[PDB]
């Protein structure tokens, strides 16, 4: 941060935040850019998992950078641009998180966004190490969650739906229409299970629905679909909790 013998000083950690802040505003533009398309190609799926691979050494630095309660450093990124990298961040989970989850072809993208999104709650969490009552950095991280409020209310959406869903499996009503451990259930079972579950309302389980892969056969391996959906959720929420 600073080079207190060297006659002139550079703030690498400023500089940085502005990488990090450059790289977010593409990884944006290249979501507008695929946002209207119904699927995405193998070319847009490798760089954005080159983006994000990048965006994810970026918030590691920056974490590294903060651990060990540097309140200089962490001074320094309170007022620093990342806020507004944290904003757009912030509406590219809530939005590619629903748009990919519908796709069955898109789970090693979302894996790579989902775990983008643990590393840049653990860089706040990180942020927030050492706090003090009334501090300037919870003040700017409240306004930051008040600027993006309805994507922060979209991820939470989100998880609390993919946390029932354990739940919802492991309730006796489900293993009534799976009564053998085959672990396989039919489209129509699963539909009216949750139903019967009456927790989930019908957006919700038409989304489900339709986050949900299913073959020939018309029956689906619930196993792996709270395998692949709730235990992102249940490691990102408790962080964001």
């Amino acid at each position: 941060r600073t080079q207190t013998g060297n006659n002139t000083t550079v703030n690498i950690i400023i500089s940085t935040v502005d990488y990090l802040l450059r790289v977010q505003e593409s990884i944006s533009d290249f979501y507008w850019y695929y946002s209207g398309k119904d699927v995405i190609d193998e070319q847009g799926q490798r760089n954005f998992s080159k983006a994000i691979q990048v965006a994810k050494q970026v918030f590691n630095t920056l974490t590294e950078y903060i651990q060990g309660p540097c309140t200089g450093n962490q001074q320094s990124l309170a007022h620093s641009r990342l806020w507004d990298a944290v904003v757009g961040f912030l509406h590219v989970f809530a939005h590619m998180q629903m748009k990919l989850s519908q796709d069955s072809s898109q789970i090693e993208l979302l894996k790579e966004l989902m775990d983008l999104q643990k590393d840049m709650v653990v860089m706040l969490l990180s942020m927030l190490e050492g706090n003090v009552v009334n501090g300037t950095i919870g003040k700017q991280m409240v306004d930051m969650l008040v600027e993006s409020s309805n994507n922060v209310e979209m991820i939470l959406k989100f998880f609390d739906m993919f946390l029932k869903l354990k739940d919802l499996t492991s309730s006796d009503t489900f293993k009534e229409y799976d009564p053998d451990g085959k672990g396989v259930i039919s489209k129509r079972d699963f539909h009216k299970a949750m139903e019967s579950h009456k927790h989930y309302t019908q957006s919700e389980t038409e989304f489900l629905l339709s986050c949900a892969e299913t073959d020939e056969n018309e029956t689906l391996d619930y196993e792996e679909f709270v395998k692949r959906f709730h235990e992102p959720a249940k490691d990102i929420g408790f962080n964001v909790a």
